[PDB]
Formats: C-alpha cells, sequence, structure tokens
C-alpha cells in the first residue's frame, strides 16, 4: 500500500464482501487494507503456525493526540471471537498521534491457529484525546472473508497447542 | 497423584462437576485429575494466557497396546473451544501400551489463550487405532468447571495473541 495516496480503494482488494457494514462519526477513513503471509499477497487462505500480517490505511482529517486502531474476527454465523486493539496489543503505552492530512497503515501480526472454515474480519479506527474521549471515527464491520484451512491437527475452533508427557 | 493408589477420588477434586457426563465401554477408569499452573496446585483460577499442566491418573482393567488419552474445552453455552490427545497433540509422536493392572498419569500442557470466564473441561481414555478404531473406555465430559482471570478483556473468547505496529 502507498501512503501518497488517499483513494478509498477498500473495495477492490481481494476477500472484500460488499456486505460490510460500515459506519462511524467521520474525520478519518479506512482507506485500503492488505493480508499476507508466508511471501505470499492476498494468500487465497490462511493457516497456523505461521504469521499473517494484516494491514490497514487509514487518511486522517485533523490532528489527534490519540488514535487506536483495531481488528475483530468472528465467525460466519456472527460468534465474536477475537478482537483487539492497539491500546491492548501495543508493547509500549505511548498514544499513537497524528496531525491533519497524515496517511498511516497499521499492522496486526498473528498467527492464525483457528479450524479450518471461513471468519469474517472487521478493521476500525477510533481517534481523540486524554483530555476528552475517544471516538470511533471509521468501522469496516465484516468487511473481508477470511477462508482457513488448517496445517495442524486439532479439533475445536482454536488450536491451543497443548504438549503431552506420559 | 500416587500411583499406588486406585479409589476414584475424582470427584473429590477442586472444580469437579457434579453435571458431569461419564460414559464409556469400560476396560480403564480415569480415577483423579490434577491441575497445576505456575507452580500453584489447584488454583482458583487460570491466568489468560497462562501455561497450565491438566494431569489425569487411569487404572487400566486390560493390556492395551494403544492407550490415548484425549481433552475437550468448551464454553458453557457449548461452543467445542479445543481438542486434542496423545496422539494429535504429539504429532503421532506418542504410542503408549499399558498391561493390566497397570497406573499411568498422562499430562497436557497448554497456555490457556481463553478470554475471563468459565470452561467446561472433559478428560478421556480410549484405545486402539486413533484414526479408525477407536473404543472409549472413560469418558468424563464436562467434568471439570475452570475459571480464568485477566486484567483486561479483548473482545471475544480466543486469544489469537496479535502483536502491532504502525508506520
Ligand atoms: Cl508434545
Ligand atoms: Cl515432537
Ligand atoms: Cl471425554
Ligand atoms: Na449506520
Ligand atoms: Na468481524
Ligand atoms: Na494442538
Ligand atoms: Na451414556
Ligand atoms: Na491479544
Amino acid at each position: 500500500m502507498s501512503l501518497d495516496e488517499i483513494e478509498d480503494v477498500y473495495h477492490t482488494r481481494p476477500g472484500y464482501r460488499p456486505e460490510e457494514y460500515r459506519w462511524g462519526q467521520g474525520g478519518a477513513k479506512i482507506i485500503d487494507y492488505h493480508i499476507q503471509s508466508a511471501g505470499v499477497d492476498f494468500p487465497p487462505s490462511l493457516t497456523g503456525n505461521q504469521q499473517t500480517d494484516f494491514l490497514m490505511k487509514v487518511v486522517f482529517e485533523y490532528d489527534f493526540d490519540c488514535v487506536v486502531p483495531g481488528i475483530l474476527i468472528k465467525t460466519l454465523d456472527g460468534l465474536f471471537l477475537y478482537g483487539t486493539n492497539s491500546f491492548l496489543a501495543s508493547e509500549g503505552r505511548e498514544n499513537i498521534s497524528v496531525s491533519r492530512g497524515d496517511v498511516r497503515v497499521f499492522k496486526f501480526s498473528l498467527p492464525v491457529d483457528l479450524n479450518s472454515g471461513d471468519y469474517l474480519l472487521s478493521f476500525g479506527i477510533s481517534a481523540g484525546n486524554p483530555q476528552t474521549d475517544m471516538t470511533p471515527l471509521d468501522r469496516r464491520y465484516d468487511s473481508i472473508i477470511l477462508h482457513v484451512t488448517k496445517s495442524m491437527d486439532f479439533w475445536g475452533v482454536i488450536d491451543l497447542k497443548s504438549s503431552f508427557t506420559s
């Protein structure tokens, strides 16, 4: 993805769902995304035991002292499996600040240790100030379909990777 | 857990559920269990993301060439979160034979990568060829309640442990 482009091309990417429910109060726009794993841009399926990167590109229309990107994964039938954001997932505790006109890319990296099936991915962006509050600016809910093909043998929705000893 | 004791004391342990559904063909009995995490025996809850040991003790009434212990973890509303057995968890490494009268302990160790809340654990013992022909011997289904604690919950039920960076 290019930081010098601000066109909303999100809808053009592999896995995009026209069934997305987009909402938000405005002031920033999630204008693109990228998914990659094991050297492949937009792999047709994801799998466990390797990293996948989930990238979102945002253009900000105002200065904000604090911006918080987030991700959500649901089952195809709508069960919330896993959601996180920069406040929960970052090692550091510093606010991400932006200036009017800034274009930023946010990257969530995780091993997709889910059982085989289809899952729904969402990206969101919130912003605000410590002395006021945080507000959802753009939320692209259930906007990307993920096909998972497991690479380990396990049962249930998540591979907890147990060891075994006798 | 003592290998020289064969009394079925499973029902006396912390977290045991009288609501268990125990089933099986017989030939072995899961007679005890133990849970430990960070060196603490039977902690009142499991910390999210922390390695926890789940141990089961079995007495075998017959010789078996290939015994296969297993576990299941589910939510209260029946969502199947994770299951495995000795064969799957070890990627085919483990093959366990026993003689009549033997008492064995089996341990599954895993990071409890779950959100705060209550979960249902099962311990089972089966025998045979795991892929194609396995006889369930004693299956203690939804027999233990687990409590998971965290400081800050994420959204949902399973922790995929994402990292984060910005550009
Ligand atoms: Cl192992
Ligand atoms: Cl191994
Ligand atoms: Cl069972
Ligand atoms: Na709306
Ligand atoms: Na979603
Ligand atoms: Na596993
Ligand atoms: Na029965
Ligand atoms: Na997490």
